[PDB]
């Protein structure tokens, strides 16, 4: 499905759950400014996913060494490039 | 307890791990620049916190509905303001 939407500096995010945006050159932003767009996902009717390798529990590698679900992210060696 | 290291956008947050600081009115930053500052921590000898409040697994209430340990963040609706 499509990627969500970009988000943070540069737009250089995407978004990986409403108020999670992460980049692999920007690190996760979680509950920060810059994931508020994140919360517009919700009105959209398309799924969408963001990152490329699975992780943890339902999570996906959103940054070096960092994976994240739609409510968390949490450090993982798995997500390391 | 002797509270972490300030961090963050007007040092107005707190480092909760390595690569997390996090604020009230900032949210958390997981392994972005603003966590940069959070290493120098693990060459002090004295022990700190952050937050006041326990949550999760050996995590604390780090921001508005966020709960952080020194390896990461989840939203938690036991850290709502
Ligand atoms: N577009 C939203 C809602 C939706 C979910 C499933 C099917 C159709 C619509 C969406 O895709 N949400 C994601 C999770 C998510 C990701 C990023 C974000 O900023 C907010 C939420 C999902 O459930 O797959
Ligand atoms: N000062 C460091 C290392 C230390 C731990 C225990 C006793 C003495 C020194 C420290 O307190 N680390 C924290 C975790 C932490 C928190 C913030 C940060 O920027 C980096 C690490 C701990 O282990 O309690």
């Amino acid at each position: 499905v499509r990627t969500c939407l970009p988000c943070g500096p540069g737009g250089k995010g995407r978004c990986f759950g409403p108020s999670i945006c992460c980049g692999d050159e920007l690190g996760c932003f979680v509950g920060t400014a810059e994931a508020l767009r994140c919360q517009e996902e919700n009105y959209l009717p398309s799924p969408c996913q963001s990152g490329q390798k699975p992780c943890g529990s339902g999570g996906r590698c959103a940054a070096a060494g960092i994976c994240c679900s739609p409510d968390g992210c949490h450090e993982d060696p798995a997500c390391d490039p």
